[PDB]
C-alpha cells in the first residue's frame, strides 16, 4: 500500500479535471516493462492538498465491488486500480448496439448498491454522473471520482458548500443550485440524471444540456425556474415507462420525497428481471 515514486512509470494522461489529473502508469520495480498498470491521481494550493488528503482517507476506507479500488499512495499521489474500459459515458456511446435495456438496468442496479454503500458510510458523492462511473467489465461498473466527496457529521444529514459548484449545472439538485445544499438525497437527484444518461446512451443530441437549450437571463437561474415549475427531462427514446417513472421519483422537488437508494435497488432488480 506504499508505492515508491521511482518505480511508478508514466505512460499517458487518462483525465483532467479541477486541480487534478489521473495518469496511466506502470508500477515497475524491475524496470523491464512487465509491471502492473495502475491509475494514479495527483494534484497540480494549501486547501486542495487538504481536500486531497481527505479524498484519499475516504477512498481508503471504502470496500465495495461497485467502488473503484484504492491500491495505495506514493509520497502526494493516490494509486488505484486501472480500468482500461474507461468511463461509462464513452463506453455507452461506443457500445450502444450491444447494450439492451437489461444491461442498462444491470448498470443502474450496480451504481445504486454502490450509492447505498456510500450513504451507509455517511458519504455524499456530490458528482455522480456517467463520466465518473468506470467500467470494469461488460457486465460490471464502479463509481469513481471522490474529489468532491464529503463526510456527513453524525449530527447533520446535509452539508453546505461555501463556494459555487464547478460541474455541469444539469446534474445538480435544485437545493444545491439555490442554496449549495448537498446530502445523500441530492445524490439521488443526480442518480436520476445518470439513469437518463444510461437510457440515452449519453447521446449528445439528447443530453441534459441540449434538452435545456431547447426548453430555453442567467442559465443557472433559468434552470431553477424550469425545475421550480415542474419541468423535467423527457423519457429517453424507447425508454421503458417504469424506468422513466423512477427518474421522476428521483427528481421530486423536496429531498424528503425522493426515494432512498435502499428503496430504489429492489425496484431496479425487479425491472431487470421484468
Ligand atoms: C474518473 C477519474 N478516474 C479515476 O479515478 C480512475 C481510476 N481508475 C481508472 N481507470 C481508468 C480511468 C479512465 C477514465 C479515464 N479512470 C480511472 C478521472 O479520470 N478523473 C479525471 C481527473 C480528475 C479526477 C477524475
Amino acid at each position: 500500500t506504499i508505492f515508491e515514486e521511482r518505480h511508478l512509470k508514466y505512460i499517458s494522461q487518462l483525465g483532467k479535471g479541477n486541480f487534478g489529473s489521473v495518469e496511466l502508469c506502470r508500477y515497475d520495480p524491475l524496470g523491464d516493462n512487465t509491471g502492473a498498470l495502475v491509475a494514479v491521481k495527483q494534484l497540480q494550493g494549501p486547501d486542495q492538498q487538504r481536500d486531497f488528503q481527505r479524498e484519499i482517507q475516504i477512498l481508503k476506507a471504502l470496500h465495495s465491488d461497485f467502488i473503484v479500488k484504492y491500491r495505495g499512495v506514493s509520497y502526494l499521489r493516490l494509486v488505484m486500480e486501472y480500468l482500461p474500459s474507461g468511463c461509462l459515458r464513452d463506453f455507452l456511446q461506443r457500445h450502444r448496439a450491444r447494450l439492451d435495456a437489461s444491461r442498462l438496468l444491470l448498470y443502474s442496479s450496480q451504481i445504486c448498491k454502490g450509492m447505498e454503500y456510500l450513504g451507509s458510510r455517511r458519504c455524499v458523492h456530490r458528482d455522480l454522473a456517467a463520466r465518473n462511473i468506470l467500467v470494469e467489465s461488460e457486465a460490471h461498473v464502479k463509481i469513481a471520482d471522490f474529489g468532491l466527496a464529503k463526510l456527513l457529521p453524525l449530527d447533520k444529514d446535509y452539508y453546505v458548500v461555501r463556494e459555487p459548484g464547478q460541474s455541469p449545472i444539469f446534474w445538480y439538485a435544485p437545493e444545491s443550485l439555490s442554496d449549495n445544499i448537498f446530502s445523500r438525497q441530492s445524490d439521488v437527484w443526480s442518480f436520476g440524471v445518470v439513469l437518463y444518461e444510461l437510457f440515452t446512451y449519453c447521446d449528445k443530441s439528447c443530453s441534459p444540456s441540449a434538452e435545456f437549450l431547447r426548453m430555453m437571463v442567467p442559465a443557472l437561474s433559468r434552470l431553477l425556474e424550469l425545475l421550480e415549475e415542474g419541468q423535467r427531462l423527457p423519457a429517453p427514446p424507447a425508454c421503458p415507462a417504469e424506468v422513466h417513472e423512477l427518474m421522476k421519483l428521483c427528481w421530486a422537488p423536496s429531498p424528503q420525497d425522493r426515494p432512498s437508494f435502499s428503496a430504489l435497488g429492489p425496484q431496479l432488480d425487479m425491472l431487470w428481471s421484468g
